[PDB]
């Protein structure tokens, strides 16, 4: 009967103090780091008069009210209604200014001048710029992040020790943060039935030698995790993850035969390793799958009694054979003999109409297979960056009302996907893939809610979680879209391009790409080929020449 003293036991005053800053800078995000400070040392101050006594002041408030007051300095509601106002107010692409990372010697400094200052303020900028980051794993972050800046600045050459580490972890924090907003999405958008099924078929693939009600039992636990954490409850998030962790270990033996490494390591540490376990070895010994999922007879019975769990046991067997399968592809199937039993289990005969319902599989499979292979041989015909401007021309031709810094990022992210699951083999290559497209179109999902403007991406964003992919791969060219005027402004570099890296140029000039397309989509691959050569020479002539930094000027109009 005292939560806030119930979870300062179970997590410590220093994960406390940060998980707070982390609810506190997601919630608010615009507001300043000390005033955050302010506002956590005083919980946690109070939480301690809490722990010295369970009957002091405010002590039986929940933690989403007590939380919710001390944030209130929205609001103007209730618990049911105040923190879902709050939910709703995050910012996705919040107006900041991206963080520049000062000198090294600089950074060595500072993290010596105060050690505690200089990781909560880490915590913050971060947090306030991923306002879904899952809260556990942004502590994980913060461990590295120090352990980095400890062993770095001790160092002789400290930027050759710091530098990678940290770059390391911003690609590895962007894509922690990209992978948990679809969880947030699923749950806040679709409910927990479909995060459930989603769970069922990872944790199936990751755990096929698990009997159905150890993984019931998992994804239940699973759910309750990422719910609180997409909920805001925060606190609450981090015991059960630990929780979750613990019963993982002491039960390995029921789950999989690959937790002996993830076991031995500690807290923070355990977590993040189970999260991201490779698949245990698929059981020799399974049935003919059809023999008792369609030639049964008692298939509507079971299906009658409770559906939920009848589609929870095929979705548990279909996934545990095939790791080689897509999650989201697995949901499919999945969906697909949801609606066939449906029409079927009444229909007349039950049985001799739902004998046809593999055939109806084949499809499904041989869809994500296609575009993949497709894909992959064009990212050996042009790598990286070339591949990024294949999918940047294709998908604003396909939604050319999405802001112009959505279309960049989101293209170059989705040509990521090329170096990540083409080098795997062609059996790996699904998952990989499928599942990752599920991640960054879920971006242009929640970027494009903002201001919405094409609503072709608000009807494939709106309709299914597993239909998105194949969605925005039947979008064709939009005919029917006004094509922009020319603005001599934007298609005009300044001399900043020079002091810039490779990636940010690229980003620019990718950025004048995707303009190139919204004034003149008629325009094929040999004439865009052309105005890229022209873009990308005469960069180098100018900032390769730094004489006359007015080179750049002397470019007008060439069409």
């Amino acid at each position: 009967k005292s939560e806030v003293a119930h979870r300062f036991k179970d997590l410590g005053e220093e994960n406390f103090k940060a998980l707070v800053l982390i609810a506190f800078a997601q919630y608010l995000q615009q507001c300043p780091f000390e005033d955050h400070v302010k506002l956590v040392n005083e919980v946690t101050e109070f939480a301690k008069t809490c722990v010295a006594d369970e009957s002091a002041e405010n002590c039986d408030k929940s933690l989403h009210t007590l939380f919710g007051d001390k944030l209130c300095t929205c609001c103007a509601k209730q618990e049911p209604e105040r923190n879902e106002c709050f939910l709703q107010h995050k910012d996705d692409n919040p107006n900041l200014p991206r963080l520049v990372r000062p000198e090294v010697d600089v950074m060595c400094t500072a993290f010596h001048d105060n050690e505690e200052t200089f990781l909560k303020k880490y915590l913050y900028e971060i947090a306030r710029r991923h306002p879904y980051f899952y809260a556990p794993e942004l502590l994980f972050f913060a461990k590295r992040y120090k352990a980095a800046f400890t062993e770095c600045c001790q160092a002789a050459d400290k930027a050759a020790c710091l530098l990678p580490k940290l770059d390391e972890l911003r690609d590895e924090g962007k894509a922690s943060s990209a992978k948990q907003r679809l969880k947030c999405a699923s749950l806040q958008k679709f409910g927990e039935r479909a995060f459930k099924a989603w769970a069922v078929a990872r944790l199936s693939q990751r755990f096929p030698k698990a009997e159905f009600a150890e993984v019931s039992k998992l994804v239940t636990d699973l759910t309750k995790v990422h719910t609180e954490c997409c909920h805001g409850d925060l606190l609450e998030c981090a015991d059960d993850r630990a929780d979750l962790a613990k019963y993982i270990c002491e039960n390995q033996d029921s789950i999989s035969s690959k937790l002996k490494e993830c076991c031995e390591k500690p807290l923070l540490e355990k977590s993040h390793c189970i999260a991201e376990v490779e698949n245990d070895e698929m059981p020799a010994d399974l049935p003919s799958l059809a023999a008792d999922f369609v030639e049964s007879k008692d298939v509507c019975k079971n299906y009658a009694e409770a559906k939920d769990v009848f589609l929870g046991m095929f979705l548990y067997e279909y996934a545990r054979r095939h790791p080689d399968y897509s999650v989201v592809l697995l949901l499919r199937l999945a969906k697909t003999y949801e609606t066939t039993l449906e029409k079927c289990c009444a229909a007349a005969d039950p049985h001799e109409c739902y004998a046809k319902v593999f055939d109806e599989f084949k499809p499904l499979v041989e869809e994500p297979q296609n575009l993949i292979k497709q894909n992959c041989e064009l990212f050996e015909q042009l790598g990286e960056y070339k591949f990024q401007n294949a999918l940047l021309v294709r998908y604003t031709k396909k939604v050319p009302q999405v802001s112009t810094p959505t279309l960049v990022e989101v293209s170059r992210n989705l040509g990521k996907v090329g170096s990540k699951c083409c080098k795997h083999p062609e059996a790996k290559r699904m998952p990989c893939a499928e599942d990752y497209l599920s991640v960054v179109l879920n971006q242009l999902c929640v970027l494009h809610e903002k201001t919405p403007v094409s609503d072709r991406v608000t009807k494939c964003c709106t309709e299914s979680l597993v239909n998105r992919r194949p969605c925005f791969s039947a979008l064709e060219v939009d005919e029917t879209y006004v094509p922009k005027e020319f603005n001599a402004e934007t298609f005009t570099f300044h001399a900043d391009i020079c002091t810039l890296s490779e990636k940010e140029r690229q980003i620019k000039k990718q950025t004048a790409l995707v303009e190139l397309v919204k004034h003149k989509p008629k325009a094929t691959k040999e004439q865009l080929k052309a105005v890229m050569d022209d873009f990308a020479a005469f960069v180098e002539k100018c900032c390769k020449a730094d004489d006359k930094e007015t080179c750049f000027a002397e470019e007008g109009k060439k069409l």
